């Protein structure tokens, strides 16, 4: 339909062959590399070489939260919005190259962020990392694709369209986002209360969740051997609820129950199937009306809201500006934004300032259970043990690795203290859930966990000769290995430690010296830019969820090799300054201290070092 | 600088402008006709910090500190009991604009006036001679922290579709924002930085729940335009090897949301900008001031 | 000699009737606002109600240190490039707020900043501060000014 309209206006505006302007491949899904190569042998049988490449197939993904989001979905989501973006620029590349010129265009989307200042975008953590992935990717292959081939990103803000389409940043139906944001609110209230109470509360989940097999929030109410959380819970529910709704009387349904028993086998913690089979069904409407409408219009007016022109442009003239766009060819590597004006919170990254945590956080340290994860940086993972077991008072530490290579390592490098039994290892490979199960279960759960990533940074060159093969350029295989190791690891380790009760998790990004090649620097760059959005929205995403937990990220990467030691002084510097911001990042705040304002504050932040 | 080594002529630029003009749907961006540079950045927007080092706070004790201000009295106040009471310092010097600024820090802190540690001197437009007498007859300073004479006006920004823009703020009213918000902490750094001081704390002007829209829009205005002269100013300080460390604290939040409810949280903000400007105006001993530490510690704007 | 070579060009691409399609008001300083008025008034006599400033005028500045700066040298700067361009703002607002359409872009340099990440830029505090004022000045204007004015 679209080829036939299209041909038919060019037909109308006098041009000549309309045939062989316009051709069509259906069938190509962007998740498979196989349908990506069949497109590219497609289009070089159909009109040779080609000179604009515009990647703008994305979808919106899973369309959950974190805590709520299988591990597969983001594996596609990551395949369809990132990968697929250099598997077709290392597809088409040799060529653009051989001709002289070249142009490669992703469509992003404003809601993933800027340089030094990312943008929260909950429930949607991973179409926001794959954003800040299209963009670090155009931003470090600009100076490598240079002079020949340009490349930039165009992110868009919310345009007018269809309801039942676009990638989830307009609506659209009202009414099922309503609905499915008051059930999210549900679950990660019963969740938040259940995980508080399990947190001091001798009972076991089992016990626990037992108080809720009724499905009468009275009976929770006035029971008084009922934990405070859900005697408070009942308590919001009556004062927000509706009397009308059964949900002010109930307090969850069949979905609501098999969600959160899905969290709760997921957290390590163990409820046997059927414990949900026997829950009593609340009478409809268990959702008023009134309360999806009100919250629905409020949704609708926080995002009309954002705009200082209370108005969308459309898809027209963002295509048209677009186009205006690709006639200027003095520019690579910036982002395009064809609408702006918006509202909304930003975090900014950078921050490389900072000094020594408070006495209080640092006691808070003694007698809790740290976990520590990596391969590749034994030194700094020796380093970070030492601080915390022999300075801080900690009483065990859990060296989780890759391999068993790995694990004898770390355990000759510190044999004193694992002959004392006060540092434990694990193996984890590719399955590090298991391996923070197994560690949950035998040794208990964690407070503190700072994650480190396994592989090292690959050498492989990203550019190459003109008139060569591109044998050698980094392959897609390459890529998806890159993604695996250094931003999917990352996301499966917060994951699991979010719905295990951490206490807070730190992220690192790969270290970068002055002995590193130009091409690891621009592949940690990527990999560093790409995980602020992630973390930034985590972050949000938990301060929001009333989540104890302070996610935070630190840099060990730097842009410029200029700005790496170049004495052994400057070395252990730079490691003291890493153990000092793991510190700020890690130690625990205070329950009393534990403001909305100084949670807004420590969650979402990175620090460079 | 370049990626492309091609620098674009200006035909390009006014290309890109009136293709970029026709856009119906966008106001208030920043947009590039040209970009790719490799150029040093100082990104702003810091607000997760803690206390300073000891060390450099030992510093502090028998140093000479001046703190200026018209606007505010408790800020002014509660900061030269921090460093007089808290730190061992001897002497603090209040630059004041009017008579009864003067009478009225006199009064508040009236036990340290008549104990000789909290003196007042009047600066009018001439702050340039008031911290001469300042330095000639106490000495020169330590650290120095600076905060705007006048408050915001509330006059509107925008009237009526069918309205005559009598009252809306005009070319003289924006003169005196600009001469009190921006020419006076640009007075008062170049006084300092030709005067030997140690650092310069500079102090965005204050909102809280009660602030108008117009003056958060000022508000926003004063930071964004002091943001860019603070790190230019910190790096050309380090460049040009000078002792001093120049830096920012602010007080202002881009949103009403953002800024506290409640007493205890004023509280918590007051301590936060005192531990704040105790970071940017703590001391760094010669032996620690190394390239890389004084890179981090010029130039740098953080938010309470 | 651009008015001439302009109106050359647009003799020559069809337009009709040149001379009434490119004024000139030269002789008008930036740095007076008697002359502001001056130039708002010329172009309103000559074509009307006004619906595109393009505020470009600025110059490189006092050009040194900032302990070498002179104050008069710093006020001359900042009318010259922020005051002048709220100047022109208020002066051709009323216009386009009571036809319903107006745009005024201001040229800004990439050397001044940008939210969230500043730039250093030295020798040239002032033209750099001036430069983020003017970006400042119209992202913080664009919610009051709008919808009916742009600014960018």
């Amino acid at each position: 339909q679209m080829q036939a309209m299209i041909q038919s206006e060019l037909a109308e505006v006098g041009y000549t062959d309309v045939e062989d302007r316009v051709h069509i491949a259906p069938g190509c899904d962007v998740s498979s590399e196989a349908q990506l190569a069949d497109l590219v042998e497609r289009t070089l049988s159909a009109f040779g070489t080609v000179d604009y490449l515009i990647n703008n197939a994305g979808i919106a993904g899973v369309e959950e939260m974190v805590i709520d989001m299988p591990v597969e979905g983001w594996r596609h989501t990551l395949f369809a919005n990132l990968i697929s973006n250099y598997s077709l620029m290392r597809k088409l590349a040799p060529l653009m190259k051989k001709q002289g010129s070249g142009y490669i265009l992703n469509v992003s989307s404003y809601f993933g962020g800027e340089k030094d200042a990312a943008i929260p975008y909950p429930n949607r953590a991973d179409y926001a990392v794959s954003k800040a992935g299209q963009r670090a990717m155009a931003e470090v292959f600009a100076r490598f694709l240079g002079p020949e081939i340009q490349i930039n990103a165009i992110a868009p803000g919310p345009v007018e369209g269809d309801r039942l389409r676009g990638t989830g940043e307009r609506p659209g139906l009202f009414a099922r986002r309503a609905r499915l944001i008051l059930e999210n609110k549900r679950l990660n209230e019963l969740h938040a209360a259940l995980i508080a109470a399990a947190r001091t509360d001798e009972r076991s989940m089992h016990e626990l969740v037992e108080l809720l097999l009724p499905n009468d929030v009275a009976a929770l109410e006035q029971n008084p051997a009922a934990p405070t959380a859900l005697r408070e819970l009942a308590r919001r529910f009556r004062s927000e609820g509706d009397p009308a709704a059964s949900s002010s009387s109930a307090l969850l349904n069949r979905s609501i129950a098999a969600k959160l028993l899905a969290r709760l086998h997921n957290g390590g913690y163990v409820l046997p199937a059927d414990i949900f089979a026997n829950l009593p069904n609340p009478p409809d409407p268990f959702f008023t009306r009134a309360q999806i409408d009100r919250e629905a219009r409020k949704v609708r007016d926080g995002i009309m809201g954002m705009l200082y022109l209370q108005r969308m442009p459309t898809e027209f003239d963002v295509a048209m500006a677009t186009v205006y766009y690709l006639a200027d060819r003095n520019v690579s590597g910036e982002t395009f934004h064809p609408s702006g004006g918006l509202r909304y919170e930003r975090t900014p990254t950078g921050g490389e300032l900072f000094g020594l945590p408070s006495p209080e956080r640092l006691a808070e340290l003694v007698g809790s259970t740290v976990y520590l994860i990596g391969e590749h940086l034994t030194e700094h993972l020796n380093l970070l043990a030492r601080a915390y077991l022999e300075r801080y008072g900690a009483r065990q530490v859990v060296m989780i690795v890759e391999t068993e290579t790995g694990a004898e390592t770390m355990r000759r490098l510190l044999h004193d203290h694992v002959e004392a039994g006060r540092l434990m290892t694990i193996v984890a490979g590719d399955q590090i859930e298991a391996a923070i199960d197994q560690a949950i279960t035998r040794y208990g759960r964690p407070g503190p966990v700072v994650c480190t990533p396994f592989r090292p940074l690959p050498t492989v060159p990203l550019v190459g000769r003109k008139d060569s093969d591109w044998s050698t350029v980094l392959s897609e295989a390459e890529f998806a290995e890159l993604c695996e190791h250094q931003l999917t690891h990352h996301f499966r380790v917060a994951r699991k430690i979010a719905l295990s009760d951490g206490a807070s998790l730190a992220l690192v990004t790969p270290e970068t010296t002055a002995t590193s090649t130009t091409e690891q620097f621009a592949l940690a760059n990527f990999i560093k830019t790409t995980l602020h959005a992630f973390t930034a929205t985590i972050g949000v995403e938990s301060e929001r969820t009333a989540q104890r937990i302070l996610i935070n990220q630190v840099d060990l990467t730097r842009r410029a090799r200029a700005e790496e030691p170049r004495d052994p002084h400057e070395r252990q510097q730079e490691l003291e300054r890493f153990i000092e911001a793991v510190l700020l990042v890690t130690a625990p705040l205070p329950p009393e201290a534990d403001t909305r304002y100084a949670g807004r504050i420590h969650r979402g932040r990175a620090i460079t070092v």
